[PDB]
């Protein structure tokens, strides 16, 4: 899931 890197990221 890459929507959920996306909160990592942030």
């Amino acid at each position: 899931a890459k929507f959920d890197k996306f909160y990592g990221l942030m």
